[PDB]
């Protein structure tokens, strides 16, 4: 599914463009009217539509944390369907934004904008996966709170950002419908490095593939350590915002373990990161099951919450080392 994965890298950067666009443009920045739900519902639809456009029959296999439905200020329930032309999308968004024409024409231009983001490494890869066995968990913009606050001035504690826009991630995971094993995953940090003078944000994309014993993943920059959420309350540890980011810390090797005790993460939070951690010999396990190892499945519903928490590990040896102490 390299051709599918290659296409998922594009829409992830297209999703990042929308995420960056809303914050960086005054009309969309200044924004009853729940903008974030709109920003989420829009990004997940753009991914859903673009993949159905390039691979017919994937549209109905793409699941996410948002619906394709928004309730405007009047109480009118609008089915978020974009295109086919740019004009149609402006008429749709104006029905949501009470007839804000400047904001509607702003989003539409970024949504229909072409992006040609292509890894030369993955062009060399020719892997075929049957499309009939694929299911996709999308998280449009993970760390919704941090995205809205928009802190560009946070100093990281030993490589790990406790808060800020660095914690915001676009998560796209692909899994096996029958076995429930994660196969492919894309993570896009829209906000990584901001130039102080031009105020522009540069992002960073990561991916991984684990299909029938073939394991490949994006080139990782160089340079136990445990990461937990800011609301964590169970017994060298770091606080860090965002589910997807804390998972990316394990992938980058900034942290050795990421443990979450509560049941308030779902399939769309973990799936993307899992597939990548799988491609590096690691993975994710049910915490409560380990305390009494098994991997997380993404095909059956408990509904779609990872009940009994999780542990995200890079090395199964480091997992045993950590599980020994506790
Ligand atoms: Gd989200
Ligand atoms: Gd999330």
């Amino acid at each position: 599914m390299s051709d599918i994965l290659q296409e998922l890298l594009r829409v992830s950067e297209k999703a990042a463009n929308i995420a960056r666009a809303c914050r960086q443009q005054e009309t969309l920045f200044q924004l009853a009217v729940d903008f974030k739900t709109l920003a989420d519902v829009l990004v997940q639809e753009v991914i859903k539509e673009n993949m159905e456009n390039k691979f017919p029959g994937l549209g109905k296999k793409i699941f996410g944390e948002e619906s394709n439905e928004l309730t405007n200020d009047l109480g009118e329930k609008i089915i978020m369907r974009l295109g086919p032309t740019e004009e149609e999308t402006v008429a749709l968004l104006s029905k949501v934004l009470n007839g804000n024409k400047l904001a509607s024409e702003a989003l539409a231009k970024v949504v229909h904008q072409d992006v040609f983001f292509s890894d030369p490494a993955l062009d060399s890869v020719e892997i075929n996966i049957p499309q009939d066995i694929l299911g996709i968990w999308v998280d449009p913009i993970d760390s919704t709170y941090q995205y809205i606050k928009g802190s560009a001035d946070i100093t990281p504690n030993q490589g790990i950002f406790p808060s800020g826009l660095q914690c915001v991630t676009v998560l796209i995971g692909v899994y096996d419908i029958q076995t429930g094993v994660p196969l492919m995953g894309v993570i896009n940090q829209p906000f990584v490095s901001q130039d102080l003078h031009t105020r522009r944000w540069k992002g960073q994309c990561y991916w991984g593939l684990s299909y029938l014993g073939t394991n490949i993943h994006s080139l990782l920059p160089p340079v136990v350590v445990i990461s937990t959420s800011e609301k964590e309350t169970i017994k060298r540890i770091f606080r860090a915002a965002g589910a997807g980011y804390k998972s990316l810390c394990v992938i980058l090797g900034l942290a050795d373990i990421y443990i979450f005790s509560e049941d308030t993460t779902f399939k769309w939070d973990s799936c993307a990161a899992h597939a990548i951690l799988r491609a590096m010999g690691g993975g994710m396990v049910d915490l409560k099951e380990c305390l009494e190892l098994p991997q997380l499945v993404y095909h059956v519903g408990n509904q779609w919450a990872n009940k009994g928490g999780l542990i995200a590990y890079r090395s199964e040896k480091q997992l045993e080392t950590f599980l020994s102490r506790l």
